[PDB]
Formats: C-alpha cells, sequence, structure tokens
C-alpha cells in the first residue's frame, strides 16, 4: 500500500491517493511508514507503532525521527545515533 502519513498537531493523518483514510495517536512529532506500519516519534522521545490506526507497541528513548526501511525503524536520537529496532528490539546503534 502506498500511503502518505501527516503529523498535524501531534494527530497523525493518513492518506491515500490524496484522500483522508484515518486519523489517530497524539503527541506525535515525527512519523513513518511502509504501507504495513507506522512508526512514530512522540514528544517525549519514545517511538510508537501504529498497525491499520491502532497502537502495537512502544520503544526506544530521546527519539527525534524515525524511519522504516526493509523491516526495520531506524531512530535517530538526540545524541546524535541512529538506533535500529525490529520488532521493537533495540539491535544495533550506529
Amino acid at each position: 500500500m502506498a500511503i502518505v502519513v501527516k503529523v498535524v498537531n501531534g494527530k497523525i493523518q493518513e492518506f491515500e491517493n490524496g484522500i483522508h483514510k484515518r486519523t489517530y495517536g497524539s503527541n506525535i512529532v515525527a512519523a513513518d511508514t511502509d504501507g504495513h506500519i507506522v512508526a512514530a516519534v512522540t514528544a517525549k522521545g519514545k517511538v510508537e507503532e501504529f498497525e491499520n490506526g491502532i497502537h502495537k507497541r512502544t520503544y526506544g528513548s530521546n527519539a527525534i525521527n524515525v524511519q522504516v526501511s526493509g523491516g526495520v525503524v531506524a531512530v535517530t536520537t538526540s545524541k546524535g545515533k541512529v538506533e535500529e529496532y525490529k520488532n521493537g528490539i533495540h539491535k544495533r546503534t550506529y
């Protein structure tokens, strides 16, 4: 699925073909998706995963940005590192 995620006043808005689909989450500052999951960074520095608009899990700390790539979630921290997570488990830092 080709979905676009827009963060608006802390909420995640999902769009498909320019059409609004759903809105969920709160206090979000950044988000990314691969069409299967949406990973979102909270103002408190956590990563929240959503699946079909439903909260799945929360992990990480000091997060400021996020990217979903090939089944991993790459979390950029306020310390300037990338922390790679798989299924919510910290795997490596670089």
